[PDB]
């Protein structure tokens, strides 16, 4: 097949989308070993769903796991009637989401299970598939000449030939495996074809950051979680928490081969140590560096101009109320709260109106980075940590380092009861999740 290994991609036909898909334990050949992962479609990762504007996707899940499921569309302005944080496919048992793609979207999406309490097991073990709205602005020539590819990035570890189960530990700190993956495939080498590349980038791992660079090189930033940026912005490096996504275009300088790479990062992940009084909690540190991919470039590259602009972002109503959420910890009870409060599915925590914008101050007064993820709502993050955010664009996940305040601006879209939680999957499951009613 071909060198860089990526989704079978499944386009909508003719305006709609229509596929049946199940959630299946599945044997199959992964970073050169054989094991059984809980897959979409049969495949790992599922299936990327290519869609555009307007069209109709109708989208069957088949529940073939020992376990209830459910599907959460990450990242899509679509009703939460359809996109059900609270409902509950049985084993055996199917369901069909239908919904429509709305006309103002663009960029990379993704599908995984949301079914609380279940989250991090059933996404650790392979349960994830992409979802691309391509726009109009696709056409343009400096993306259109482009040699455009998904990057997948999740990690796995696996025990006995099945994912690793869960330990107390990886329930406080989010789970992260030693198989440091690239659309399933070990450190796959991409060979260029073209000067420029635009790369979507998708953060599907439970836990793991992804501090992206690549070597000798700066990423030119098009797409935030769900929409494109006003023009490019030049970054020396990306970090991407667990459920962002991000566009970026690579103009590749010179020939050779040049490593795309994890950076050491300290999310605030915890360890435990007893040097003779007593076993207390140590921080784990940086991650150490992984290599993700090996890009090498074409012969004698000259990338494309740069698009000078991309999407206008739109000019938001002025908000109407300001929310505070403060997220802490207690981390040896490995219990995780949003205003002092554990999730409770029957407990509305906030009460919004439909068409009107609300500025949401989001504090993490814990020492592990959160990245806090609302649903059905996308929002433009206007500053974190004090300093304003570099540019305009849709995103869905915010990351908080320790102490920071992220100010966000949300305009309330479709009525109906939704969630927001953090995107650490298992702190999600234990209890760092609330809800929020709009009418
Ligand atoms: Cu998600
Ligand atoms: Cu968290
Ligand atoms: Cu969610």
């Amino acid at each position: 097949g071909p060198s860089f290994p990526e989704p079978k991609v499944v386009r909508s036909q003719g305006g709609l989308l229509s596929l049946k898909l199940s959630a299946t334990p599945t044997p199959l050949a992964i970073a050169g070993q054989r094991a059984t992962l809980l897959t979409y479609g049969g495949s790992f990762p599922g299936p990327t769903l290519r869609v555009r504007p307007r069209d109709t996707v109708r989208l069957t899940l088949e529940n073939r796991l020992p376990e209830p499921t459910n599907l959460h569309w990450h990242g899509l302005p679509i009703s939460p009637k359809v996109d059900d944080p609270f409902l509950e496919i049985p084993p055996g048992e199917s369901w069909t989401y239908e919904f429509t793609v709305p006309k103002e979207l663009a960029g990379t999406f993704w599908y995984h299970p949301h079914l609380h309490g279940r989250v991090a097991p059933q996404l650790f073990a392979g349960l994830l598939g992409a979802l691309v709205v391509e726009s109009s602005l696709d056409a343009i020539p400096e993306l259109r000449e482009a040699e455009e590819h998904l990057l997948v990035l999740k990690d796995l570890a696996l025990q006995g030939g099945r994912p690793a189960p869960h330990t107390p530990m990886d329930w406080m700190n989010g789970k992260e495996g030693d198989l440091v993956l690239v659309n399933g495939a070990l450190r796959p080498t991409l060979v260029a074809q073209k000067a420029t590349l635009r790369l979507r980038l998708l953060n599907a791992s439970n836990a793991r950051y992804y501090r992206l660079a690549l070597q000798d090189h700066p990423l030119y930033l098009i797409a935030a979680d769900g929409g494109f940026l006003e023009e490019p912005l030049e970054v020396s490096e990306l970090l991407l928490a667990p459920g962002e996504r991000a566009e970026v275009l690579v103009r590749l300088r010179k020939e050779g081969r040049f490593l795309l790479q994890a950076l050491p990062y300290d999310r605030g992940a915890m360890g435990m140590m007893d040097m003779g009084g007593m076993a207390h909690a140590m921080p784990q540190g940086p991650s150490r560096p992984e290599t993700l991919l090996y890009l090498i470039a074409p012969k004698n590259p000259k990338p494309l101009p740069l698009p000078k602009a991309l999407s206008p972002f739109p000019t938001l109503p002025a908000p109407v109320v300001t929310r505070r959420l403060v997220l802490t910890e207690d981390m040896m009870a490995a219990r995780f709260f949003i205003n002092g409060q554990v999730f409770d599915h029957r407990r509305v925590d906030l009460k919004g109106q439909a068409q009107t914008v609300e500025v949401w101050e989001v504090e993490n007064q814990g020492d592990m980075d959160h990245p806090f993820h609302l649903h059905v709502h996308p929002f433009q993050v206007l500053s974190v940590g004090g300093r304003p955010f570099p540019y305009r664009a849709w995103k869905d996940v915010v990351n908080l380092k320790a102490g920071e305040v992220a100010r966000l601006l949300v305009p309330l879209r479709e009525k109906g009861r939704t969630v927001f939680h953090c995107h650490i999957v298992e702190h999600e499951d234990r209890g760092m999740m609330g809800v929020l009613e709009v009418g």
